[PDB]
């Protein structure tokens, strides 16, 4: 039989262009099929064939070349891989331009897609479901207000990643504001507890509705500090895996992050972010296209998982087909 | 200023391919602003400029000339109006692909319209908002029903329209079947508590997220019968303006049908279906882009509102762009 090709998508219009770029490389060097690669740049315009790969030689591509509806085959591709992130990512728009090409592709479908970035819905959903989730209401641009508790919480627009727009509400008298600042970015915004102490925890699931989960992972700050050899040394995120979870609660992170991806019906892939506090589990947020770099703690997680990387390349892609 | 300009696309894949193209001659004659068409025949491909028009002769257009992304201008349009139905049409992927060339279009955005075509993410939503809705249960492939209620029930593809798919179970016996006949149309498929005798009531909405309501709709079966001097007269759906609802029912329903609407975000429009039965009621389904011809409930609502069909029109053209 013929090889099996390919799509690889990266890059994108949203913040996390530069994660998107970098794991590209990655993807391109490992799975276990010939795989062709179309970048998007940061100004909507993609790069096909040759420019392309250059655009690999830096962190960034602004550049691009061709108007949207690319002129790309599609039809030489038996999988597409669209690996970017939030908004013209991970929101359902790609996915449903791919849907109507008839064209497989890896991960979450369009409802699945769009519903995982909003922040509301899929709170309430999850809510529904029985799923932990940290109180919060939606606010829409020239609606009141309600939150029921306390004034230390988070403002955020709904639909968006990268944390743009965020601002953490120390007294009321700021929510004004901070409302305004997250509606530059979406009508509707949305207003978290925020926990403490509180420790970060990610699970990565594979398949279609039903999935794996791989062990779970803790996301660990270290301050920058003076070394007694090096001197400064700079702040640094610490992606502790496995996390040291005491006996019961990696299985009840796992059962959670199962449960909501079948409840959302999520297919391919999603990595699912906890926060604990008090002895108690709260489902952050599901990322359906999460970073793919070698530092990301997506592949990472499923490789101490005893899946290789090239081998989670080729369930993924495998998955898009069933 | 010169003339806005604005792109009808009609027609569509899905069964209810031919309501929609009977919409566009009444669309195109109406629209206060000059307005082109577009054409998806059945068969996915599409038909622009004459071949369009022509196609508006028949009932329905098997044809399509062009492999789905057009070579449509896009640029010459401030917005467009896709009055598609259903899969392909009402479920985000059209609207996705309008976000990606960056042009603004009438109605609910890619969240909302794949929401509201899913019977239970929908449901999820709303009875997570209290609204209520009639009992259910979500059932994948390969996983054992649970049906927490009585044998006489429905049983239907999640995702789809148009009563394709669906079984109305009578003994248990049969569910197996149902499902297996659900699951060729969507891998999931949702089990609803059948009601009787109930009524059917529909409303419209419009604005958005934020909206106003049409009076309230009875959409009410007339049997055959022979007739004294016609002889013979076919079955026929009769459309009541105003339902003949009681002092509160109507004020009720119109108000749950704004609060789903709010707690969805819909935009635009949404014709919104309810069933009443001992008193009760129960949201049936939103419709984000509901029948637009004569005949249709949606405009007729609307015109009992006092909204004229060119000034319906007019309106949803100027929320797209607000």
């Amino acid at each position: 039989m013929e090889f099996m090709r390919v799509l690889l998508i990266a890059g994108g219009v949203s913040p996390e262009h530069e994660v998107s770029l970098l794991s590209a490389e990655g993807v391109l060097r490992h799975i276990p099929f010939p795989t062709d690669l179309a970048v998007i740049a940061q100004d909507g315009r993609w790069l096909l064939g040759e420019k392309a790969l250059t655009a690999l030689e830096a962190k960034a591509a602004p550049e691009g070349e061709h108007p949207f509806p690319p002129p790309l085959s599609w039809e030489r591709y038996d999988v597409v891989f669209p690996l970017l992130h939030g908004r013209f990512g991970e929101d359902g728009t790609v996915q449903g331009f791919l849907e109507l090409l008839g064209k497989p592709y890896v991960g979450a479908g369009v409802a699945a897609s769009a519903l995982c970035m909003d922040k509301d819905l899929s709170k309430r959903v999850l809510a529904q479901a029985g799923v932990p989730v940290v109180p919060w209401v939606a606010v829409r641009k020239g609606e009141p207000p309600v939150v029921p508790f306390d004034p230390p919480f988070f403002v955020k627009p709904a639909n968006t990643g990268s944390s743009v727009g965020i601002s953490r509400v120390e007294r009321f008298q700021d929510l004004e504001a901070a409302l305004a600042l997250a509606f530059r970015y979406d009508e509707k915004a949305v207003v978290e507890k925020a926990l403490s102490p509180v420790r970060e925890l990610e699970v990565g699931v594979l398949g279609n509705v039903f999935g794996e989960a791989s062990p779970v992972g803790e996301v660990r700050y270290e301050a920058p500090f003076y070394d007694y050899e090096t001197k400064y040394t700079p702040g640094r995120a610490e992606l502790l895996i496995p996390a040291p979870l005491d006996p019961g609660t990696q299985e009840t992170v796992q059962e959670l992050a199962l449960k909501a991806y079948k409840v959302l019906g999520v297919r391919g892939m999603a990595r699912v972010d906890f926060f604990l506090a008090e002895g108690e589990l709260y489902l952050n947020e599901l990322n359906t296209i999460p970073g793919f770099t070698p530092t990301s703690m997506y592949p990472r997680l499923f490789e101490a998982g005893g899946v290789a990387y090239p081998e989670l390349l080729r369930r993924l892609v495998e998955l898009a087909l069933t």
